[PDB]
């Protein structure tokens, strides 16, 4: 099992920062979930419009894939943890949207 | 209970233009689910490699996500809708891709919590 | 039915190189599935800031979603990472998500099926 990331957001990222986010926000995905670093895909675009609720302001979009492992109590966890990153890097949290979506491809095989 | 659009496209859209199409397409959301426009989170993507039928024309690709409220009737309202904002903003009818994924509450995260 | 690929890779292309592995990878997606060119969706979006496995090399994700298989997820799996491999990328660095939807779940000419 390989979990996956996808984050959208209309906030602007230097080349570094984005660099830095998608290996902390990784590290968050592989602690909360339990899987080491090496199974962790993160993706990250950065400069998209995004409006939510109305507003245009500061935000991001993300899903987290994971072939099973989700539950009520992880995906609070998870919640938290990936929202905090982002509180933390000058977002807003009512402004961060989180899905969860648990058939999969590596390497030319299934699984 | 939020809904998600999530639209890419290789057209070429103005900072402007790009304000009026995450608005006009999210009240469009808005009204089809039966949500107040706090709820809709909209998400547009221009100048992306898109090929449609073997062409690279004109052409956008739509994902709609939302807490429940997704249905058989519901969907086919939203997709003629959607459309025809497209199609009345420079795109062929033919060239629009919609997809429904409904998700649980346990399955939805905002301000660090769940539903 | 219709299928749709969505491709993110933090490769840089140009832009011919973008037009023909749409082409390439989207007749690719059609010989494998069994359905015709015409209904085949192909989206690549490249300089996204992608990390696989704590590395930031070159990577590609993908989805790829059709309405309604053990054979199929072979042969899509292998052909399509061939591709890349084929094109300066890492097999180990490719990853692939296979997502079925209804028929109620899927539209296109607004209108559902
Ligand atoms: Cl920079
Ligand atoms: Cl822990
Ligand atoms: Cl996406
Ligand atoms: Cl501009
Ligand atoms: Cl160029």
């Amino acid at each position: 099992s390989m979990p996956a990331l996808v984050i959208k957001t209309n906030a602007k990222f230097t080349e570094e920062e984005k660099s830095k986010a998608t290996e902390e926000l990784g590290n968050i995905v592989s602690k909360v979930l339990g899987k080491p670093i090496s199974y962790v895909m993160v993706t990250l675009e950065d400069g998209v419009a995004v409006r939510f609720g109305g507003s245009d302001e500061k935000a991001a979009f993300m899903s987290l894939m994971s072939i099973g492992g989700l539950n009520r109590a992880v995906n609070k966890r998870a919640s938290a943890a990936l929202t905090k990153w982002f509180t933390d890097h000058g977002f807003q949290g009512d402004r961060i949207y989180i899905v969860f979506n648990p058939d999969w491809g590596f390497n030319g095989d299934t699984f």
